[PDB]
């Protein structure tokens, strides 16, 4: 009775990091992405305006 | 006579350190997965949350 309850508590915990690491790697395809876009606009932004050279 | 009680007080009490083996062998079955459980749920918690890295 006691491992059944201790078992139980390692059987949930470990669904739970799982879908975790899903929830990573379902936003790191987009992140990455948004990223490379922002330090781009941002070098683009100082080209339009007179702001440093 | 004397003998004879003597005996008896180290006959009782070695039944009681058997009997004190035996409870802590069936403990100990169910302790170490519990001390594996906890720091991995700890490790865990950590990541599901944002403090340390």
């Amino acid at each position: 009775a006691q491992q059944r309850t201790m078992s139980e508590n390692l059987r949930r915990n470990l669904a739970a990091l799982e879908a975790k690491i899903s929830e990573a790697k379902t936003k790191k395809n987009m992140l990455q992405a948004r990223a490379k876009a922002a330090k781009a606009n941002a070098e683009l932004q100082q080209t339009l305006g007179g702001l440093g050279t």
